[PDB]
């Protein structure tokens, strides 16, 4: 049958013709655990750069829709919520990006992870780019693995802003982040702060502290990427109200009870695979975060993205969001 719509009643209550246009980067994070962020109680400073950003909000009580990228990513952009979510048919539902595009918001998705897991499939091919290879990513030569880096997704974004100047814009950066098993490959060597590091692709053969250290070094690289994304947004704050939303797609098991990696069914998965960090920053009070300890899930993402662009829609109007 046809695409199943959920927000045909969506309306944008203020337009970029009547107020300052809005430019948002949504970092779609990867494999990051809430309990390895110092803001949430971790006894190591894994986010030192974000710790120094004025106006950076951290959300300490967020849990994911699921435990893998294929499962969680479509749910993050869904109208259905985790309880009604069906991974098999998510591709055939109107999602929040479809709504925003229909209402005139520019949508761009750069992917240094895998792909959009069906989220971008109805939208024009010109709105999605594979940043896992040097065909598009200019930052793949900073490490001996030739692995393309998340910071490469920021290069050239000014051309996109110029081509859509004066419109509202939402840019998804799907980062490699902390995906394993080979955490040691996920960061350039200026982030090799904690030692010893487990150097291999079979984590069950790692000594425990060396496994943690490799994982935490990868978090330092993500701290840096998010900080640089905020720096990029700041270069546009004269002409746009700017904001950055970060949410990880799921956590990671690090050997607790013999469990590694992620992907367990929600009915069985340990809390480590579900408790995820989330951050929000904006340049001014056009947006206001909700309380940092609000109990939230991935169901909060769709209403947040709508609120960022002053869009209302009946399907999610009583949902808690990351902003007021
Ligand atoms: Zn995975
Ligand atoms: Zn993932």
């Amino acid at each position: 049958g046809p695409t199943i719509y959920h927000a045909k009643d969506a309306v944008q209550t203020t337009k970029p013709s009547e107020r300052k246009p809005r430019l948002v980067v949504f970092v779609v994070g990867e494999t990051a655990r809430a309990d390895h962020v110092q803001f949430n109680g971790y006894g190591r400073e894994t986010f030192p750069q974000l710790a120094k950003v004025d106006g950076l909000a951290n959300f300490s009580q967020v849990t994911s829709c699921g435990t893998s990228t294929a499962y969680s990513v479509p749910c993050m952009f869904s109208y259905l919520g985790q309880d009604d979510y069906d991974v098999d048919t998510a591709k055939y539902q109107e999602n929040v990006l479809d709504t925003l595009d229909r209402l005139g918001v520019g949508i761009l998705w750069r992917d240094n992870n895998s792909d959009s897991k069906g989220v971008m499939d109805k939208l024009p091919a010109t709105q999605y780019f594979d940043y896992k290879s040097a065909t598009n990513n200019t930052i793949c030569n900073t490490n001996p693995y030739n692995e393309c880096r998340d910071v490469g997704m920021l290069v050239g974004l000014d051309d996109y802003v110029s081509a859509n100047n004066g419109k509202d814009m939402l840019i998804m950066l799907h980062q490699m982040g902390n995906h394993g098993p080979a955490y040691f490959k996920r960061y350039d060597e200026q982030f090799a702060k904690f030692t010893p590091v487990c150097e291999g692709n079979e984590l069950a053969k790692c000594e425990h502290q060396s496994l943690i250290n490799a994982y935490d070094n990868a978090l330092l690289a993500t701290d840096d990427f998010i900080a640089k994304s905020i720096d990029w947004l700041k270069t546009h704050e004269a002409n746009y109200d700017v904001a950055m939303l970060y949410v990880s797609d799921h956590g990671e098991s690090l050997g607790e009870n013999g469990v590694y990696l992620h992907g367990m069914p929600n009915a069985f998965a340990p809390k480590e695979q579900r408790a995820v960090p989330a951050f929000f920053w904006s340049n001014n009070t056009t947006f206001k975060p909700t309380a940092s300890d609000t109990v939230l899930t991935h169901d909060a993402i769709t209403p947040t993205l709508l609120k960022l662009f002053d869009v209302t829609a009946g399907k999610v109007k009583d949902r808690a969001a990351f902003i007021q």
